[PDB]
């Protein structure tokens, strides 16, 4: 019923771009456009890569730098890169290795796994990818209160050291690619099937999320970090208020994103609206940022304009389906290698200086 | 030949400019003219007090705060209220009791004493005062490297616990005032006892600036950083590039200051100069802010802009000034009390609240 990839190789990868036709000739069409679309006639998607453009790069000369520093430390993880795996539904969709696959590639590049709560893989198979490396945990909230701290439980015991509280899925983006296709999960998701009644296989994300709680409130970021004890997150975030109320509520941290344009349209580039949310935090918390990193340029943009860190999102997914977790690597390597040759010729030595950089401000957006 | 004010008591402060006016029949017209004035016409320093006008704080309804608390950490110092106390030389002018009564007033509110080179007090008489009080030490560079590596032993060995770099005061600001008065320091620098070779009575204000080093540069940070192994603040910054430098060269901290307005004329006043430099800095280093801090709303509007504190200067001083005298624990207390009343009416419940904190741009300045 799914025939997802399952060959094992490295790939050498001059642009994340390319990945996405490449994943397009081996992973099933629905599949496929359920990982690669997103709302509307898709120019949401369009601006979140559009954005990198408004706000240009200068190069430095005679800088005194020499083989740059990737590194850098958020909530008490070391990781080898300024970015992070994003939480992602599913993985079985791109490659028969699941999500197994992906924490592979994580744990052995060296930076952190964000769980989907949506995974079709279980926490012991996730586990045995990561090898001990680090993760949290992005829930998608039950309804019911008691189902939330087992989730919660489960998670902790497997070892998450956050939690990630996705709160910009209430219902479903119109993923009119989706529609048109008629796509439904060929799997089970192991971690949320106590509040499916029945099993996900042959269920539309519409009525997995509408499982899945509406009625999200700050007293459920209160309530999740008080339950956890851990360092909670808030997912979605893009404008500057929900970045104070998240704080206030108890939020040890606010992840700026649109869900990759997967759920409102016609709102703006994830990129454009960092800025004024960075402000509004103005250090309180660690910011990470996603929706359409793409280059090693965009890593150092976020970081720039106020992120601690950036997620990575489809291109590991295009690497999985093209590689397993030698292809989701190869795309991690990349993102590092990248950002390396953009720190040299910025006049950066470590992730702290791009943190320093002023952009050039371009007015006339992505025509110029 | 100085007849400082000698009485000891607390005064009902209702707000610090009065102070100013408040305190000379001992107070003597040299030293009060060299406390209180500026450098040019004072137009800077009337810009440090005018540029809180800029950026104009909003009440804030039903914000659910009650019993605002105003702690806050600083490289790892608890402190009561988010400001310190600033480097001033010569407190002998304003008071009998010198800085040993300063740092008494610092340490018993539960601040952080800086402790300028130009003290007229040793470190033994204001280490009385501050009865294991956390102090700063803010040095004078020297021509002489030895001079900087005894200094800086010194202040290591009387438990500092980060080290002031003062940068803007290579050659002394053109304080009218001071020149018109022809004032000169009635009594010796103990700490820079080592440096001025000829006499420290017979050396008035330009000679003692002169034995200094005017030729800072980079390096000069990064030495200080290494021989101390303490945190380095740089002091004077008012552009974003010295920001940047200062931090790739070693700082621990940003000092946002104008001295006052007693050293460059006709330049920004300080709170102006703080977005710019705070955006850049972009969280890599604690940011301490000063020059012109006068009321609660001032502490607000500095955390709100990307200060983590501010330092407390002239107000403190206030131990001498023109009618009756009033300067000291009062003082502090005062801005304690003025900031908690702030926070109550911006729906502040701690210092971070403070942090996020949305200002009204007043493009209309002081008039209106
Ligand atoms: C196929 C797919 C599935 C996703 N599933 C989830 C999910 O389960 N949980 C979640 O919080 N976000 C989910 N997201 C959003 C991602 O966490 C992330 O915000 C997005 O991938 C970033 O955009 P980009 O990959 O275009 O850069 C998903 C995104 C994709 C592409
Ligand atoms: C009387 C006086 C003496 C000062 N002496 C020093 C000094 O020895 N070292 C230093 O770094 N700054 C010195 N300053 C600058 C202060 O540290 C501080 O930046 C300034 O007082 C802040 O301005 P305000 O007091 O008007 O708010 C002095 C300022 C005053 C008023």
């Amino acid at each position: 019923e799914y025939n997802a990839p399952s060959e094992i190789k490295y790939i050498d990868v001059v642009n994340t771009y390319d990945l996405e036709e490449e994943a397009s000739k081996v992973v099933p069409h629905g599949g496929f456009n359920y990982i690669a679309g997103a709302s509307g006639d898709e120019w949401t998607k369009r601006a979140n890569d559009r954005a990198w453009k408004h706000k240009l790069l200068y190069p430095r000369l005679a800088q005194d730098v020499e083989a740059p520093d990737t590194s850098t430390e958020i909530l008490g993880h070391k990781i080898k890169a300024p970015f992070i795996m994003a939480p992602i539904a599913a993985h079985g969709l791109a490659h028969t290795t699941k999500e197994a696959g992906t924490a592979r590639a994580v744990s052995e590049f060296g930076t952190i796994m964000s769980i989907s709560a949506y995974s079709g893989a279980t926490f012991e198979e996730i586990s045995e990818g990561l090898n001990g490396g680090p993760r949290w945990f992005q829930i998608y909230m039950a309804k019911d209160d008691q189902q939330n701290r087992d989730i919660l439980d489960e998670a902790k015991s497997d070892g998450a050291t956050a939690i990630i509280l996705t709160a910009d899925s209430t219902v479903s983006g119109n993923r009119d690619r989706d529609v048109k296709n008629k796509f439904v999960y060929p799997f089970g998701m192991p971690i949320v099937q106590r509040y499916l009644r029945g099993t996900a296989e042959g269920m539309s994300l519409n009525n997995i999320y509408g499982a899945s709680k509406q009625k999200i409130s700050p007293r459920d970021i209160e309530e999740i970090a008080a339950h956890s004890g851990l360092p909670v997150f808030v997912k979605g975030i893009q404008h500057p208020e929900d970045a104070d109320m998240a704080i206030k509520r108890g939020a040890s941290g606010i992840w700026v994103s649109n869900h990759g344009a997967r759920q409102l349209y016609e709102a703006p580039g994830s990129f454009d609206t960092l800025p004024a949310i960075a402000e509004r935090v103005n250090k309180r918390v660690p910011i990470v940022f996603d929706s359409g990193v793409r280059r090693g340029e965009h890593v150092a943009k976020a970081l720039a304009s106020g992120a601690d860190v950036v997620a990575l999102g489809r291109p590991v997914l295009f690497g999985l389906a093209l590689g397993g977790w030698q292809g989701a690597y190869s795309v991690l390597d990349y993102f590092q290698k990248d950002l390396t040759r953009v720190m040299q010729l910025t006049g950066s030595q470590n992730v702290e200086d791009l943190k320093g950089l002023d952009l050039f401000d371009n007015p006339y957006g992505y025509e110029y």
